[PDB]
């Protein structure tokens, strides 16, 4: 089982995600290094859905040189039929590492926000609000989380959830770089308590319910990390007016003061 990009040939080891008419594939180069390659059957698809994937070629080859934060693309291949990318391959999704971990490391959970607020401040630079972020978004490669999409077409299933959406995202059916300070907030609350605000509450239309509501409180068990207790409090601000912003995030004493 191979695949060719641009001259260059590559073995399937393991398909690791799969989408919209996309796979994602774990592989190796002749010099036996790993990569991921993304596969995009265009057949049969919209001008919408080519054009949010052009899109996202675009924009993760522009964002390259602003951060490594952001995935790596080494190269890509586009036609009329489908879309090769080859970009670095993860140790381990965001998802799977929290899934798996005892009691996350109190080191380890600052350099990773630090991680996530850069990625994040990154796209915000070049007009990008992501709207979707979660765990998933995010892959350990190296030392470093980076993130892996823009929210720009569909994301990939492994091979959904609610519990990071921003209550004005509930509240605007009848957008704003604040919506991504709520979802990382919500990772970084994972990352503190080992629950995301809202989990314990099941029922997918009553969880909706409390992330809109006012007289719902979220808790806030105190920790050894004053610091860390009050970035959670600003990020999960109902008003986003009054939420902190991704640049007051970077000057936090949280991040700033080792
Ligand atoms: O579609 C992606 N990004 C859009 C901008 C183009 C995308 C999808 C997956 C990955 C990627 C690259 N590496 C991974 C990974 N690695 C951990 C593994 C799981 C199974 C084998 S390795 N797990 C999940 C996703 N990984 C990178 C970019
Ligand atoms: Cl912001």
């Amino acid at each position: 089982e191979c695949i060719s990009v641009k001259g260059r040939i590559y073995s399937i080891l393991k398909q690791i995600g799969s989408g919209g008419s996309s796979k994602v594939f774990q592989v190796l180069n002749e010099k036996k290094q790993i990569y991921a390659i993304k596969y995009v059957n265009l057949e049969e698809a919209d001008n919408q859905t080519l054009d949010s994937y052009r899109n996202e070629i675009a924009y993760l080859n522009k964002l390259q040189q602003h951060s490594d934060k952001i995935i790596r693309l080494y190269d890509y291949e586009i036609t009329d039929q489908y879309i090769y990318m080859v970009m670095e391959c993860g140790n381990i999704d965001l998802n799977s590492w929290l899934k798996k971990k005892k009691s996350i490391d109190p080191w380890e959970r600052k350099s990773y926000w630090k991680n996530m607020l850069e990625a994040v401040h990154t796209i915000h630079q070049h007009g990008i609000v992501h709207s979707d972020l979660k765990p998933a978004n995010f892959l350990i490669v190296d030392g470093m989380l980076k993130l892996i999409d823009f929210g720009i077409a569909n994301q990939m299933q492994p091979d959904g959830t609610v519990n990071y959406m921003p209550p004005e995202a509930i509240k605007d059916m009848s957008i704003s770089p604040k919506s991504d300070v709520w979802s990382l907030g919500c990772i970084l609350y994972y990352m503190t308590y080992g629950k995301t605000p809202f989990q314990q509450i099941i029922n997918q239309i009553s969880k909706l319910h409390a992330i809109i509501d006012p007289n719902h409180e979220i808790e806030f068990p105190d920790i050894p990390e004053k610091d860390l207790q009050d970035v959670l409090k600003c990020c999960l601000k109902r008003d986003p007016k009054q939420r902190i912003s991704i640049p007051e995030l970077l000057a936090h004493p949280y991040v700033q003061i080792q």
